[PDB]
């Protein structure tokens, strides 16, 4: 079910999107 | 089915395209 519906992809895609969003911390504080 | 139709490739191709698009954050804020 996870693979058929693309749930695993959305599970994976939304994962490192947070990792990319983790770099927001540096420019939030220093700007 | 995923491999025959190229779904797995499009699953993989659209994955790190977001990772490449993750670098847009740096130039969005600092420009």
């Amino acid at each position: 079910l996870e693979q058929e519906s693309g749930t695993k992809h959305a599970r994976d895609l939304e994962k490192m999107k947070a990792q990319s969003q983790g770099n927001q911390q540096l420019e939030i504080t220093k700007a």
